[PDB]
């Protein structure tokens, strides 16, 4: 539960996001990967790479990357009326990818991260906090449609 003044910082740091998409993405999966070795497991078309400077070079990382946070954009667009967009990336994500909810917990923090990194001194507290609890309210979201499905 976000108020009107929370979303509306989520929305503004989310335009720092949309004027580099792939960037941001390509390092979100960047830091997942090389902070959590594990999730690259889950990953068929990534396990190949070995080194960060593989990932780096990895135009299909940055097109996933951009994937990845189209799908999360459209979601947080959606101040929290997201039930139908959510609804299939927990069926996949459970279903066939079988991400286990701490791995979007990694990727969550990995996001806060990343902004941090690209943003330094631009991501001020009141927006991490905002930031977090929007992507807190996700998590705990496909957690709910996790726990339905049976999946660990
Ligand atoms: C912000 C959180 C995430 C978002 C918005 C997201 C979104 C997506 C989307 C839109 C797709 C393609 C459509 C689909 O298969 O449903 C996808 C595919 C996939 N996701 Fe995620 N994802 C997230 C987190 C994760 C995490 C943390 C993992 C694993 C550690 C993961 C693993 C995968 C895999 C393995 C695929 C299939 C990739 C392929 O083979 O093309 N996702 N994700």
């Amino acid at each position: 539960g976000l108020s009107d003044g929370e979303w509306q910082q989520v929305l503004n740091v989310w335009g720092k996001v949309e004027a580099d998409i792939a960037g941001h993405g390509q390092e979100v999966l960047i830091r997942l990967f090389t902070g959590h070795p594990e999730t690259l497991e889950k990953f068929d078309k990534f396990k190949h790479l070995k080194t960060e400077a593989e990932m780096k070079a990895s135009e299909d990382l940055k097109k996933h990357g951009t994937v990845v946070l189209t799908a999360l954009g459209g979601i947080l667009k959606k101040k929290g009326h997201h039930e139908a967009e959510l609804k299939p990336l927990a069926q996949s994500h459970a279903t066939k990818h079988k991400i286990p909810i701490k791995y979007l917990e990694f990727i969550s923090d990995a996001i806060i991260h990343v902004l941090h990194s690209k943003h330094p001194g631009d991501f001020g507290a009141d927006a991490q906090g905002a930031m977090t609890k929007a992507l807190e309210l996700f998590r705990n979201d496909i957690a709910a449609k996790y726990k339905e499905l049976g999946f660990q």
